[PDB]
């Protein structure tokens, strides 16, 4: 009778699937680039971005839903990574960002719940979730460009945890 050393459901191979309502997708990306991306095909096309510390202003070249973009990104923090979420309302829409996270531990979380995606926002360890409006949440197709973990939603806590602490 040994004792072990929280709840983690993963980690999971990158993939594009249509993912459970009431989880989070927990996101381990290793370097600078596309994180997460999701469509409801409709309205709302959320691509999150991620850029290492000192970053001056550059435009990069992203893939967002198979179709080469050009963004123009900054991180003015020299010791944190930066998460953007990019968002298009039309197939063919140009993106504007949204809700950033500063970040040490350089993981980032996603949600189809209740209506919105859900994602964190902010500066570890102080990020906290917000959402987005998105018609047809529940129905949102994903591409993971990384690693990534399954949470339920009332380890919310948790998932919130290794955001901010990794
Ligand atoms: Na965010
Ligand atoms: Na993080
Ligand atoms: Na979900
Ligand atoms: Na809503
Ligand atoms: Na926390």
């Amino acid at each position: 009778g040994l004792v072990p050393r929280h709840m983690l459901d993963g980690p999971y191979q990158p993939t594009s699937f249509n993912p459970p309502v009431n989880y989070w997708m927990l996101l381990a990306p290793l370097n600078a680039g596309v994180v997460v991306e999701g469509t409801n095909n409709t309205n709302r096309w959320l691509a999150t971005i991620l850029v290492e510390p000192g970053v001056a202003s550059t435009t990069r070249t992203y893939t967002l839903f198979g179709i080469q973009e050009q963004i123009t990104v900054e991180n003015s923090s020299n010791t944190k990574w930066k998460f953007i979420d990019l968002m298009k309302t039309t197939s063919s829409g140009t993106y504007t960002q949204h809700s950033p996270l500063l970040s040490e531990p350089k993981l980032y979380g996603i949600m189809k719940h209740g209506g919105q995606l859900w994602t964190y926002d902010g500066e570890t360890p102080n990020a906290i979730t917000n959402g987005y409006s998105t018609t047809n949440y529940d129905s949102v197709n994903m591409t993971s460009f990384c690693d990534f973990y399954i949470i339920p939603r009332s380890q919310e806590s948790v998932c919130t945890e290794y955001i901010n602490n990794g």
